[PDB]
């Protein structure tokens, strides 16, 4: 319609590493830097996926969906409904790694992301990767 600003200079380019998951539609959450976090969505399985690029900041995903939404929880993503009638799904993704989020149909939802510093939990996660 106009937008009034330039977007998607050219597909998507990674630096720290490429995502181990590929869907169809790709977009960047934060409008700063290479992109930090790229939202991966596969129309086929309709499963969402997040890939962390930054190796100094952990990506935290917090998306809320409306009651009327056929969505599911993937990986260890915690999914629960509130009394008001809304679905919540949160999951943290560590750098050089990719985790699954939610799957299904999305209807009226709010997305909130941030860039927190690799907490002590990140250090422990390294042990899980190998020992």
């Amino acid at each position: 319609m106009g937008c009034g600003a330039s977007s998607e200079n050219s597909s998507v380019t990674y630096v720290n590493g490429r995502p181990t998951f590929v869907g169809e539609e790709v977009t960047k959450g934060f409008e700063k830097d290479n992109g930090l976090l790229f939202r991966i969505v596969n129309k086929k399985k309709k499963q969402w996926a997040y890939y962390n690029d930054t190796t100094q900041y952990e990506m935290h995903v917090l998306v809320t969906f409306n009651e009327d939404c056929d969505i599911k929880a993937l990986g260890k993503t915690k999914l629960e409904q509130q009394e008001n009638g809304e679905w919540v799904a949160s999951v943290v993704v560590y750098p050089c790694e990719t985790e699954m989020f939610i799957e299904g149909r999305v209807n009226g939802f709010k997305s909130k992301m941030d860039a927190l510093p690799l907490s002590e939990e990140y250090r422990q996660h390294q042990a899980e990767k190998d020992k």
